[PDB]
Formats: structure tokens, C-alpha cells, sequence
């Protein structure tokens, strides 16, 4: 079904953000596992898988709309060197992702692509839940101390 | 069955205290959840539900006694800004609640409303168990230290 | 995540409406139970619980957006003195609630808070279902007569 | 297998009646549900589904006989505005439906289309059962009073 | 709860489209079954049932909004006479249906009927999924050839 | 119970038709199996068994009516030499069979043998279902092509 | 445990090949699904997941050896426009992948990193199974014809 060209551009931009996040979260996950922080590693793995699910839906929507999904261009991964930096890198990425999602929703609404808007709203809800998680973890580090925070994520 | 007017007044006073506690505990619960202190959030949620159960029994008793349950007047919520303060606000509210319960029981006994006395005694038992819990949490903050106390209430 | 100040104001207004409804429906429920109209009492209890669930989600959203949920200011309960009046009082409350929900949604859309919009839309769907129920009951009182209507809600 | 042209016309006429009944009963059902008369709404929903089943068999038969099932021409829905009227509208429709079924059976017998006759007889049995239900409901309104009758149909 | 008059008109227009689709898909289904293409017949039957579900929700919404659901006016059925034509007729109908859904959503948003908007959005998602299916089937006829495509739809 | 002589003659004629069909379908079934077209062989076997069931009921009815069932006179089998011819031969046989069934029913109705009429009507319904199947298969040969049609009946 | 720097370079090169394959196979899967060729889509999805598992093991090994896994540099995806081209693009990628795996194993053996060699051997066994599958599919297109090949991959 022939889609709006600018909608497809917006969907590919969001897909590009999700592809960064997949790799960034997967690497952070395996770094935490290598350090013995297996609870952080598992949670970050599941964040990576969630982003994959969003990417899948975007790819499927772009193909339905007769566009070409762009899996070739990969933007800059924000990789931290320690736990606090890795969480902050994830948060910085998510805040850019939600800005782009809002701009895409505006355009979908203007051209009456209400199904694409709904898909993007569902993705936005997931990303705001991730922001909540990340803000909460950074706050916990300040409240319980870094050593305790890391201890709680060993097992 | 026509109840004693001053009994009904006392029952409405206790109901008023329970309505404050329902809202105070519910908000404290959701603050703790928002901060990632989910064990505190869950326990405080169940404290809110317990107060709802007491309020239900008071409302039923007042209606049986042909009085009007007052759910309109909401007194001052004591909301803390950190875990230590939230627990102490709950304790301050519970100590006022038990004072009012004792005065209500005195009057029930004087006018031979032994069933209302028994209901208030059961509520007083629950409130003293809550005081025990709160005093114990504040003691644990001292004995294990704040960072450990908060850490223990993350999961 | 810092929310829009007016969005948070609107969410607190909707929360205030839900807090009125919780208490109004809970009292109406216990009045109906006291009168032996147990089917009305049970259904109205479940309406109270449904409003509690909405209030919970609003409180959680407000806190995530770094606002202060207002559980202190309780507006006017609309309490009836007989079944038709109680049903009409619930309906009057719901009609005010849905007007406020629509105004809140308009503002969320304007400032691109699409997740808050979605939460409010879900609440609005529940409130219109409650309006449907209430209008239906008032219609049934006319169709089957008040005595039969009450009879059908004894058990 | 090429059927008799007039048999196919009769089958399409009965199909036409069933298509009216499907919509009329479905709308009546949802009206009753909207008023809180859920027992009437559920029963009328099942009457709509039963008509759908008859329509299905007529469509299948017409196609087997190499005719064209007519789902385009929808006749007049008899929509009532209160319970007694809605039941009476259903009854009025069914009485027309059974007259048409009888005339179609006559013609099937004359041209020896005994399988089409048997299908129409089965549908006629269902429609007479519906007439029994409807006459009974109208009678009950008279016997128990309208308010009680509606009361008894609030809950499933 | 009295709805906006133009919202109710839009809802009745979408209902009208769904009523066409119910009959068109049901007839196509039984045509395919009669030809021995039972997999197409079953899938098209389920498309007819899906449209019935949407019609039901629109009828319920219109009644809640104190309007009159229009089940009397049935527009033009697009009946094909071979598999490719039947799929194309379904697609042509769906494309008209989604245009009307979009215009109705616009108006619901303007008058703040956000619940009606959400219902129409859900229906639009289902109809775009149907367009996906239909475009895919037409594409497969081109890729695998018509004879193979039909062969693959003989058996369930 | 003494039956009408012409009714019994008609029932024996229909029985004769069924006996032809039993053998014709059984042979066609085993030809298709020998050629590796097992789905056609199985379906045609079940057509043979269905005709056996009809023959059984006719024999039982004839005997009840105190006639002599004729299993001796076997009419001409219509055996094809390839799949399309075999299907067409079955259809030609079925078209003769249904003509004879209609004539038999006319006579049963005239002499008020309504039970024999009902048995013949049931047999006629089965035979028209078989006609539907056969016409459909011949149509499928045209729609999917002979090679594909045969391929679909291998397994 | 400090690994050999050239081993880590080789592991990152193989990881880079796996990252290309994950995306190429995922896109090819979703293209085949969009075309209704669901059996090809499903199989290609599972090929993508298999490459993800290999990438995970490589990342884990690189981190254990105190290297930095490179998930940033993504080489050229080879995307086909039709089924035959997509299969050949996958095959071309796999042949490059196995050449790089063999060179990595040579170097692991030279510096006595026998555990890294064993990991790469396991990945190579999987990649040669993928090559077997791809060569077989291309051969089946020649043996049964493209239309039949595609037909056989419509349904899972
Ligand atoms: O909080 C409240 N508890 C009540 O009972 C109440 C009200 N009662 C109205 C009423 C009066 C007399 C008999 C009745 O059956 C009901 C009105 C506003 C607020 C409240
Ligand atoms: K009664
Ligand atoms: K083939």
C-alpha cells in the first residue's frame, strides 16, 4: 500500500535509532556479564531484545508501505566505561529517541497515517518505560551507594 | 438500629483518621515504587489496603446504627520527602489514631455498645501492629544503616 | 522525566475527580448493601475499585513526570438519598469527569505528551462505559418500574 | 448441476427474506442489549445467527444449481421501537417468510427438485419454531404484564 | 449519551462499508468453496466474520451515542467472477473503506470524540491488515503463477 | 408388509444402479492407487462404500416389503482410461442414477409409500453431493491444469 | 585473561561479518514475509537468530580476552531484489565469512589459542551448513522451476 514518503523517512529514522540501541544495549549487557554483574546483564539483554521487537515492527510497516527499510546506516554507539556511565549513555540515547518519535507522530497525524502513529505511540510508551527504569537506577546509585547498587546486581 | 449519637461521632472520627491513612500510605507506596524501592512500595500498599478494610467496617457499622458516614472531610496528609520522613509521618499518624481509638472505646463501654467496642479493639490491634512495624523499620535504619536499609528494599 | 507543568496540572485535576468518585461509589455501595440491595452494592463496589485503578495510574504517571500527586484536596461528593438519586449523582459526576478528560487530552496532544494522552483515553473509555451502565439503569427504572428494578437488585 | 430457473428464483426470494431477518434480528438484539435487556438481546442474537445458517445453506444450494445468489437486494427491515413492537415486527416478517417457503416447496415438488424441497422444509421447521417463540413471548407480555416481562429479561 | 450528529453520520457510513464487505466476502467465500478452493473459501469466510465483528462494535457505539444504526441501505457489492478479480474487488472495496475511516477519524478528533476515534483506529488497523493480505495474494499470483496459486488453495 | 409391486420394481432399479456404482468406483479407486494417485484412490474408495450403504438400505426395504432384491443383474460399468475420463464416467453414471431416483420418488408419492420416498430422498441427497464433488474436480482440472490436479492427489 | 592482539582483531573481523549477516538475513526474511513466502521468511529469520548467537559468543570471548568488541562498524549488506538474487547474496556473504573464519583459525593455532579456535570451528560448521542449505535452494530452483520453488515456500 503506497505510503507517504516523509512518513517512511521518519520510520527509517526511528529504525536507525533502534538499531543503535540494539547494539549499545547488547554490548553493555555482555560487559556487565563479564564483570559478574549478571542481574544488570540480564536486564540490559532484555532491553536489547525489546528494541529488536520494535525494529521488526518498523521494518514490517516500512515494507507494507512500499518503502525500503534501511539497516545499513548505523549511527554512533554511546558505550560507557563503568556502570554509571553506561546507564547514562543509555539514557542519553533514549532521550534522543523519544524526541524523534514525537516528531514522527506529528507528521503521521498531519497526513492521516493513523496506523503508523499508533505503532510509534506504542514504541514511545516502551521507551518512556525504559527512561523510567534508567532514571530510577541512577537515583538508586545515589541513595544506596555504588558498591551496594553493584552488589544488588551480582546475582 | 438507632445508635448512640456520640458513639457515631467517635466512629466517624476514627473513619476520618483511616481515610487520611489510606491516602497517605497509598502515596508513600507509589513514591517508593517510583524510586525503585519496590519492597517498601509493596508493603506500604498493603498497609493502605488494610486501612481500607477498617474504613469499610466503620462505614458499615455507622450505617447499621442509622448514622451518616463522613467520607467528605479529609484531614491533613503527612507526606514525607524521603524514606526516613515517610516512615516517621506514618508513625505520627498512627499514634494519633490509637489515641482516638482509646477514647472511642471508653465511650462505647460507658453506653454499653459492646459490639462497637469490639470492632474498635480489633482496629486498635491492627494499628498497634502497624506501630510495631514502623518502629522496627526506623530501628533497622539505625542498626543496618540507611544505605543497607534502602538496598534491602529494592527487590 | 520532567513533564509539562500544565499536563501535570490536568492529571492532578483528573486524579481529584477520581478521588471523589472512589468515595462516592464506595459510600453508595455500602448504602445499597445496608438496604439489602446487594447486587447494586456489589456492582457499585466494583465501580469504586475501577476508579482506584485509574487513580493509581495517574499517581504513577505524575510521579514519573516529576510532579507532586495531590491526594489532599477532596471535592464535593454527590450522595443520593435513594436509588434513582444515587444513580443520577454518579452520572452527574461522570459527565463532569469526561468533560475534564477531553480538555486534558487536548492539552496533551498540543504539547506532544502522547503517552499521557493514551492513559487519559483509556480512562475516558472506562468512564464512558460507566455512563452507559448508569443511563441504562435509569432507563430500566422507567421500563420495569422502580419496585421491580429494586427487586432485581436484592440478590 | 444446472437447476430449474424458477427454483433458483424461489431460493433467491427465500434468501432475500433471510437477509432481512439477519439484520432486523441483529439490530433488535443490540437495541435490547443497549437497554439492559440482556436476555432478550442474547436470544435475538441467536435468532440472527440461525438465519445466517439458513442463508448459508441457500447460497450453497443456489451455487450448486449454477445460479447467482442475490445478496445485493435488501428488502424492508421491520424495526420496532419498543419490546412488544419489535417482537411483533419479527412475527410479521416470519409470517411472510413462511408463506414464501410454502410457495417455493410447491414449485420444487412440481419440478421434482426433492433435495431443494427438503432444504426448504428444514428452514420452514426452524421458522415455525421461531413463530412459536414469538407468539409465546407476546402471550407472556399479556399474562405477566409488560413490566414483569421486561424484568425477567434483564439478566442472563 | 448524545453523540455529535456528524460523528454518528460518519459511523453509519463506515457501518455501511462493513455491511457491503460482509456480504461480498461471504459470497466470495462460498464461490471459492463451490469451486473446490477450500483454503481461499475458509480464509474469506473469516474475513467476513471479522467485518461482522467491526459492524457489531459500530452498531453498539451508535446506539450508545443515541443514534440510529443504518442496516437498511446496502451499497454496491463488488463481486468478481474469477479468483484474481475477486481479490481485486476486495482490495478496491478496502481502499474505499480506509479513505472513509480516515475522514471519520479527522472529524472525531475535531469534536473531541476520542473513544469513537480509538474504535475507528482499531478498525483501520484491521482493514490495513486485510489490504496487506490482498496485495500479497495478488503478488503471489504473479510470482508463482495462477495455476500454482489456485492449486495451493485447494486443500485446507 | 406387502409393498406396491411397482415401488418394489423401482427400488430394484435403484439397487441395480447402486451395484454398478459400487464396482465402478471400487475399480476406479484401485486404478488410481496403482498409479500412485492415493488421494483420489482413497476418496473413490469411500464413494464405493457410501454406495454399499445405500444398497444395504434398499435391500432391507425391499425385503420388508416382501419383494426379492435383485443382486444378479449387473448393468454396464463405465470405466475410464485416465483420470478425467474416470471422473466423467462417474458423473455420467450419477446423472442417470438421479433421474431414476426422481421417477421412483414420483411413484412412491402417488401410492402413498412415504417411507420409501424418504429413503430415496436421502439417497438422492447423497448422490447430488457426489455430483457436486465430481463437477468440482473436473472444474479444478481446468483451473489448476491436469498436471497440478494429479500432483495434488498423489499423497 | 589478556588475549593475543591479532586473535582479538580476527574475532572482531568475524564479529563484523556476523553483524552484516544478522541484518541482511533479517531484512531478507521480512521481505519474503511481505511477499507471502512465509516458509522462506521463517527459515531466514532462524538464520538471522543463529548469526546472533554466534555474535554473542564472539563478543563474550573478546571481552574475556580483554579486548573491545566492535559493534560500530557495519559493512555492506548484500540485499537482493528477488528470491534467486537474495539467496545468491546470502551465499556470497557466507563464502566470504568462511574464508575469514579459516584465516582466523590458522592464527589461533599459531599462538596456541585453542579455545578461540574451537569456538571458530563451531561457527564454521554452522556457516557450512548454511552454505549447504543455500546451494540446495538454488539447485532446487533449477530442478523444479522458480514458480514451483516459490509455491513450495508460501506456507510454513
Ligand atoms: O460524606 C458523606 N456521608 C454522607 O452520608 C453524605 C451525604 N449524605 C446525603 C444523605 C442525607 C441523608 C440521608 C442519606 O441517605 C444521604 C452528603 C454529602 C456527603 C456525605
Ligand atoms: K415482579
Ligand atoms: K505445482
Amino acid at each position: 500500500m503506497k505510503g507517504d514518503k516523509k512518513v517512511i523517512q521518519h520510520l527509517n529514522k526511528i529504525l536507525g535509532n533502534e538499531l543503535i540501541a540494539i547494539n549499545q544495549y547488547f554490548l553493555h549487557s555482555r560487559m556487565w556479564n563479564d564483570w559478574g554483574l549478571k542481574r544488570l546483564g540480564a536486564h540490559e539483554y532484555h532491553e536489547s531484545i525489546d528494541e529488536m521487537k520494535h525494529a521488526d515492527k518498523l521494518i514490517e510497516r516500512i515494507l507494507f508501505l512500499e518503502g525500503l527499510p534501511n539497516l545499513q546506516d548505523l549511527g554512533k554507539l554511546l558505550i560507557g566505561e563503568n556502570t554509571q556511565e553506561m546507564l547514562q549513555c543509555d539514557l542519553n540515547l533514549e532521550l534522543k529517541a523519544t524526541k524523534d518519535l514525537r516528531e514522527a507522530i506529528v507528521h503521521c497525524e498531519q497526513v492521516h497515517d493513523y496506523v503508523s502513529r499508533d505503532l510509534l505511540k506504542d514504541i514511545l510508551e516502551s521507551e518512556e518505560e525504559h527512561i523510567d527504569y534508567l532514571e530510577t537506577q541512577l537515583g538508586l546509585i545515589q541513595k544506596v551507594g555504588l558498591e551496594n547498587y553493584l552488589q544488588s546486581h551480582m546475582h
